[PDB]
């Protein structure tokens, strides 16, 4: 929508957060060093009002070894938010990667999973738990007058909709989501909000086996508040449509929704990412921006049943999906992006996505212009 608008400085535009400040939060996802970064910061100030760490919130960033908890990071992360009237999101008190390997090793420093002895396997679930618990406890102990709504489990079901064979469920069994949620409600109050959250929550078999095991939770007491979309989506892929019913569908179970890592891809699954940002066609940038006038107009249309739209990032010089953009070459070392065309090798993560609002150099794209209007 409207490639008329100027290209101008995103810190001379109009606040994304003041147009949908009745409708639902607008967060971004930071590291620390960007609240350092002038640039970076004035973007915060200007068009934010709710915040999440990237990774320095993750397990292994937080507890690396037991009883070692490195917070300063996160408080970084949080005195800056307190200091600007932002909400705070944590990302993640329980997760299957970025999670250091001393939870799963037993009393004699070998894994848990290895474990045959029905007595002894018993003993490392109860010992896990109790791992867990402390995790949680200190963390929320500390963060729990200042964070309002925390990811307390992560992607805990596959994406074959049976739950995530991670060592927590190997060890514990459903349990250690039952006791995340128990131990982040007990010690933070009933003031913070808890979230379970996942990737492709929009896609079956998933999005239903989601559905039942929150119901089922909920209905056994663990305390279950919303539920945390991903939102790693593409220009074309997952629908309006299958987004929308997806929403409803938590929504009926009087769960909140929070859209946590929104980023809109440039490029399929598996990507063919072009080699630079400036490789990529203006056209791209159009299919984008109509996508996100779609995307948004559909977030208002449920806004009762949203309380935040986070992006996965700040301006397009910073993003994980660059870590994805892998870059396909023919045997004449021309750059393949055709999904389906011959090609000889691959550079993978070497290339560049595109996937919010502000251009790299800060200045407003055409997806901007496109959700900052009311058409
Ligand atoms: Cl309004
Ligand atoms: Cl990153
Ligand atoms: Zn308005
Ligand atoms: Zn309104
Ligand atoms: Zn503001
Ligand atoms: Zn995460
Ligand atoms: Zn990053
Ligand atoms: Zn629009
Ligand atoms: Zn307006």
């Amino acid at each position: 929508s409207y490639a008329k608008k100027p290209h101008i400085s995103a810190l001379n535009a109009p606040q994304l957060d003041q147009r949908y400040k009745n409708e639902f939060t607008i967060g971004a996802a930071v590291e620390p060093y960007q609240l350092q970064n002038e640039k970076d910061v004035q973007m915060l100030k200007r068009h934010f009002n709710s915040i999440v760490a990237e990774n320095v919130m993750k397990p292994i960033s937080i507890q690396p070894e037991e009883g070692k908890f490195n917070f300063e990071q996160a408080d970084r992360i949080v005195k800056f938010a307190k200091a600007n009237g932002m909400d705070i999101r944590f990302h993640t008190l329980v997760w299957h990667s970025q999670v250091p390997q001393w939870f799963f090793l037993d009393k004699e420093g070998k894994p848990m999973v290895n474990e045959t002895d029905p007595v002894k396997r018993e003993q490392n679930k109860q010992l896990l738990l109790k791992r867990l618990e402390t995790h949680i406890k200190t963390i929320v102990e500390r963060y729990k007058d200042d964070i309002k709504y925390w990811d307390v489990v992560e992607e805990v079901v596959g994406d074959d909709g049976k739950l995530r064979n991670s060592p927590w469920y190997q060890i514990a069994g459903i349990d250690y989501i039952k006791v995340a949620f128990q131990a982040a409600r007990k010690y933070g109050g009933d003031n913070i909000k808890l979230y379970m959250n996942d990737y492709n929550t929009e896609v079956e078999p998933k999005r239903t086996a989601l559905y039942n095991l929150v119901k089922q939770l909920k209905e056994e007491g663990v305390p279950i508040d919303g539920i945390g979309h991903q939102s790693h989506i593409q220009i074309g892929w997952p629908s309006e449509a299958e987004i929308e019913k997806t929403i409803n569908m938590f929504a009926a179970l009087g769960l909140d929704n929070q859209i946590t890592g929104l980023d809109v891809s440039m490029y399929g699954w598996p990507p063919r990412a072009y080699p630079t940002y400036d490789a990529i066609p203006k056209q791209k940038f159009l299919d984008q921006a109509a996508r996100y006038d779609r995307l948004f107009k559909l977030y208002e249309k449920l806004s009762d049943k949203i309380s935040n739209v986070t992006f996965w990032g700040i301006a397009d010089n910073h993003t994980w999906l660059d870590s994805r953009a892998d870059v396909y070459y023919d045997a004449n070392g021309n750059v393949v992006v055709d999904p389906n065309a011959p090609y000889a090798k691959v550079e993978k993560g070497k290339g560049k996505d595109a996937p919010f609002v502000f251009g790299p150099d800060y200045k407003v794209k055409p997806a901007y212009w496109a959700i900052i209007d009311h058409k």
